[PDB]
């Protein structure tokens, strides 16, 4: 899958995309890669942040299918045209689908002022597809009308300029090291997971299990932060806020509302903790560990136009939806996400940043008790 590997490209915080071909003649788009969603959606009228965009007029094999899509979110927006094309992936494998596509006619808050996409490409499952779960997603379209297996794997790099492999219809071994594991994908909806252990440098907050997940915990390929309920995100800085004394810094920096800034290489990664999540394995009892450096969870902050200086935010935050999982956990590892078997794969990333230190880890198996009990029902 060498064709495949580095055919992913992003700025630090404006997420990862992939060129995508739709319409015949193909018109070539650049197109966010979101485990989150399940809708593809292309800009499709010359909205003045945009590059390129979608024109249905231009191509034989458009089809309108005389239905809109409305698809508010906080303080934005996105809503078009619902119709068929032809769809492909230049750098993907060597086939074309006839897919769903929202042509976005009315955004607010969608697009990023400087950014290099121009459309969303939602790889969740058709439950939470808008309007309703009739409308098939790409991918489910994909596997469906060709010979591609029911998977894909991402690996997220990163360190202005990010970069990264979508690897459609299997896994490339040079992409991560050491071993895959294995977590189950709950429920086909979100790629939904259980958490059934967080240790914040050995030690765990000793919570109930059930308020990881509570109400879902999820990976997330669009969302940059690891985003932890404010019950056990309280838990969990307090316990990275008592770790990361003899350090000194603010408290509206933990609720990412002011950033942190050292001199240009003076950031101390050390006086803050790994932090270990895990995830219930494939057999019963059996768990194991994924563990993320401070270099995950601090991220490089961009166009500090006030300053010229080291500057990152924390990179963890509260939710009402639940866990997520977005880039911060992803760049560690190489991820599977094996539809075909509903359950999802990390290993370490032969990409990720580490040291002559600590480094990103995938360890099992370990013996956890009672993980079904996790679950939030
Ligand atoms: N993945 C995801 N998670 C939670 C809510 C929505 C969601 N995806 C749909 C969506 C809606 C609105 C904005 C975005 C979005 C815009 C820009 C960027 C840059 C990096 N990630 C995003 C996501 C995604």
């Amino acid at each position: 899958f060498v064709e495949m590997v580095d055919n992913l490209r992003g700025k630090s915080g404006q997420g990862y995309y992939v060129e995508m071909t739709v319409g015949s003649p193909p018109q070539t788009l650049n197109i966010l890669v979101d485990t989150g969603s399940s809708n593809f959606a292309v800009g499709a009228a010359p909205h003045p942040f945009l590059h390129r965009y979608y024109q249905r007029q231009l191509s034989s094999t458009y089809r309108d299918l005389r239905k809109g899509v409305y698809v508010p979110y906080t303080q934005g927006k996105w809503e078009g045209e619902l119709g068929t094309d032809l769809v492909s992936i230049p750098h993907g494998p060597n086939v074309t689908v006839r897919a769903n596509i929202a042509a976005i006619t009315e955004s607010d808050k969608f697009f990023i002022n400087g950014s290099n996409w121009e459309g969303i490409l939602g790889l969740a499952y058709a439950e939470i597809a808008r309007p309703d779960d009739s409308l098939e997603p790409f991918f489910d379209s994909l596997v469906k009308q060709t010979h591609v297996p029911n998977l894909f794997s991402l690996q997220l790099c990163g360190a202005a300029s990010v970069g990264g492999s979508m690897i459609i219809g299997g896994i490339d071994h040079s992409l991560y090291t050491g071993s895959l594991w294995y977590t189950p994908i709950r429920r086909e909806w979100y790629y939904e997971v259980i958490i059934v252990r967080v240790e914040i440098n050995g030690q765990d907050l000793k919570m109930d299990c059930k308020e990881y997940n509570y109400d879902k915990s999820i990976v997330d390929s669009g969302t940059t932060n690891l985003r932890l309920p404010k019950k056990v995100f309280e838990a969990a800085v307090k316990s990275i806020k008592a770790a990361s004394s003899t350090e000194k810094f603010p408290d509206g920096f933990w609720l990412g509302e002011q950033l942190v800034c050292w001199q240009a290489g003076t950031t101390p990664w050390n006086i803050f903790p790994v932090i270990s999540l895990y995830l219930m394995g494939e057999v019963t009892n059996q768990s194991f560990r994924i563990t993320i450096l401070p270099q995950q969870y601090l991220r490089p902050v961009e166009d500090v136009a006030t300053s010229q200086d080291d500057c990152y935010k924390f990179a963890i935050s509260q939710s009402s939806t639940g866990t997520v999982m977005g880039a911060v956990i992803m760049e560690g590892f190489y991820v599977v996400f094996d539809r075909a078997r509903k359950r999802i794969g990390f290993a370490v990333s032969a990409c990720h940043v580490h040291d002559e230190f600590r480094t990103a880890a995938v360890e099992g198996p370990f013996v956890t008790l009672d993980m079904e009990d996790c679950g939030y029902n």
